[PDB]
């Protein structure tokens, strides 16, 4: 129903400029806020900014500072990133996400390449191979306590991630009874009790206690 479309995306060189445009749909944009999250090559998510509603006001991360700034057109339903002089290490897939502490939309991504503190979340394991119909706990610590401030996501391979549970325990409305959210302060477990075939993805742990949120490096479920 909900529906977020980005482009603008492709390969620059450094020192470059693009401008990433999420068109959103399906839901009041000038009431909720947006934010730009970014996966680099093998690694795990990582938080780049945020517009906030009627305020006018954005909030970036340490890493783009300076060099990124995020816009909203409430007209067009369009949220906007201007990336410039772009590094290597911006080089990453780019998320445009609704909300601002809890993203439960998703845009699909799209590739940036360019070639020629806060709270640590830390997941275990980082990979593990289990059959259907198996039961799998990942374990979700955060470096400090964080209550009862925490998502867990899910990302098939080449998709947009999809929100599965919400602070800490929450399950998200159309995610199956199967799916088990639980833990407090700053130890986490999300498990599954019977794994299904279209279950095996990656599985990202984010916490919003402290702005900047973060997120965990994730957790792969392959076959066996």
């Amino acid at each position: 129903e909900v529906q977020l479309l980005e482009s603008g995306g492709g390969l620059v060189q450094p020192g470059g400029s693009l401008r990433l445009s999420c068109a959103a749909s399906g839901f009041t944009f000038s009431s909720y806020a947006m934010s730009w999250v970014r996966q680099a090559p093998g690694k795990g998510l990582e938080w780049v900014s945020t517009i906030l509603q009627h305020g006018q006001r954005t909030l970036y991360a340490d890493s783009v500072k300076g060099r990124f700034t995020i816009s909203r057109d409430n007209s067009k339903n369009t949220l906007y990133l201007q990336m410039n002089s772009l590094r290597a290490e911006d080089t990453a897939v780019y998320y445009c996400a609704k909300n601002r502490a809890v993203f439960d939309y998703w845009g699909q991504g799209t590739l940036v390449t360019v070639s020629s503190t806060d709270i640590q979340m830390t997941q275990s394991p980082s990979s593990l191979s289990a059959s259907v119909g198996d039961r799998v706990t990942i374990t979700c610590r955060a470096s400090q306590s964080i209550s009862s401030y925490l998502n867990w996501y899910q990302q098939k391979p080449g998709k947009a991630p999809k929100l599965l549970i919400y602070t800490a325990s929450t399950l998200q409305s159309g995610v199956p009874s199967r799916f088990s959210g639980s833990g407090s302060g700053t130890d986490f477990t999300l498990t599954i009790s019977s794994l299904q075939p279209e279950d095996f993805a990656t599985y990202y742990c984010q916490q919003y206690r402290q702005r900047p949120p973060t997120f965990g490096q994730g957790t792969k479920v392959e076959i066996k």
